[PDB]
């Protein structure tokens, strides 16, 4: 059925930067902790912009307390700010340093 | 200066699937009018819904008279459609056709 | 702060992760890892690269080489992946298609 | 309806374009035709061919070949791309980092 179809080539995409991908390990992020930045990013783009533990862990692997210490780790270790609302701001920091701090490192 | 570097790398970016960017041409779609609906979803993405001929204008090389004819244009050709909101459900739904149709076509 | 640099930082672009795929992989018996393994494989395949070994995937994830290679052989036999040389995620989709597609028909979708 | 051609669709993918070059590309001296041409480059440079030629580029616009070849050779000539054998984006870049900076100023951003 066509309208189904339509719907799901419709659904859209979160856009992950490859310098994103290819960093995360070195922000001293993991696998876990990235997905959980992609089903934020998601919450975000259907305006729901604080998710709960739980609403993020629904679509884990992870447990809801599992999932708050993910986040309670995200917020220490300046990966994420709460301003009612989560942003990635202080990600997005964290990666540019890091850049101009490799490309300072392998001469320019 | 870094903040600014992270803004710019935060910002974000239009999906375009590539079976849109593969068959507009055969919907009856320029590249103007492609991009048109890449600076809609943009709208809709920051929240403005029903964006004006002008708002959308400002962005492309065409005047806001010749947008809104587009946009008519669009409305005619079930492209798009009006719901105080735009959407492009009907362009999926055309997309989805096409494609089936060539399908058949092509053997399955 | 220099702007040659900047530019290939910002040229380097973006992997699109389906809502679809992200929405249900845990229903599809993915984990976390295998998710951003697949991401990282979608990432060589738009490199060119189309088959990378299980060294070039470890080397951006947290895993050893060893791990990975014990990844890409289980999402082999749970038919995520295949070789057809190189790999394809089109047993992901497939497996996505007929999950969304009994899902809507339980939701009297259709 | 289909489900393997459904998988083959949705496994098709996106090209991501970024909002900072949709957001500046007409203050860049770009057309939308150019823009599309640049998206449909990326797209071909995604699936491997690093060069694609304007016959190529073409087939899936409403330009003719020798239309797309003198847009080619016209982002040649405006520095938007560059040929090292592939066509890079990375001139484009560096005209709009240098554009987001002038803006970045004189709205006094930084
Ligand atoms: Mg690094
Ligand atoms: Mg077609
Ligand atoms: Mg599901
Ligand atoms: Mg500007």
């Amino acid at each position: 059925e066509k309208k189904k179809v339509a719907e799901w080539l419709a659904q859209g995409s979160i856009a992950v930067p490859k310098l994103l991908l290819g960093h995360y390990k070195q922000l001293g992020l993991g696998e876990g902790e990235l997905v959980l930045l992609l089903h934020m990013q998601s919450f975000f783009e259907e305006g729901v912009l604080f998710p709960t533990p739980a609403e993020l862990a629904e679509r884990m692997t992870v447990s809801a307390a599992e999932c708050m210490e993910m986040v309670r780790r995200l917020l220490q270790k300046g990966m994420i700010a709460i301003e009612e609302k989560y942003t990635l701001e202080p990600l997005w920091e964290k990666l540019v340093h890091h850049l101009y701090t490799q490309a300072a490192q392998q001469g320019e």
